C-alpha cells in the first residue's frame, strides 16, 4: 500500500530517551519509515523549546492533504542546519523512537509510504 494509517504515541519532550534517529538525513528518514512500519516510532508536538531538547537531524510529519477515517494525511520531512529535504504542509510533530515512554494522545495519520 503507498499508505498506512497509523496512531503515533504523543511523547512530552522530557520523557523522551532517545531524542533522533542517527546522524544523516538520509539516516534519520530512513530509520523514522522503518519505526513508522514497526510502530516503535513516537511524536513530539512542536512548541517554543521543543526543538532544541531534540537531535538533529529532525524528521517532522507534515499534512500532505486536506483526512480518511480521521487520519490526517502527512509526509516525511527532514531538517539539519535549517536546511529541509522535502517540502510538504503544515508540521503535525518531530517523530522520535518509542521505546516505553507513557503517551499524553494518540494522533492518528495516514502515512505516504
Amino acid at each position: 500500500k503507498t499508505h498506512v494509517q497509523l496512531s503515533l504515541p504523543v511523547l512530552q519532550v522530557r520523557d523522551v530517551l532517545v531524542r533522533g534517529f542517527g546522524d544523516s538525513v538520509e539516516e534519520v528518514l530512513s530509520e523514522a519509515r522503518q519505526h513508522l512500519k514497526d510502530g516503535t516510532c513516537g511524536l513530539v508536538e512542536v512548541e517554543k523549546g521543543v526543538l532544541p531538547q531534540l537531535e538533529q537531524p529532525y524528521v517532522f510529519i507534515k499534512r500532505s492533504d486536506a483526512a480518511p477515517h480521521g487520519h490526517v494525511m502527512v509526509e516525511l520531512v527532514a531538517e539539519l542546519e535549517g536546511i529541509q529535504y522535502g517540502r510538504s504542509g503544515e508540521t503535525l510533530g518531530v517523530l522520535v523512537p518509542h521505546v516505553g515512554e507513557i503517551p499524553v494522545a494518540y494522533r492518528k495519520v495516514l502515512l505516504r509510504k
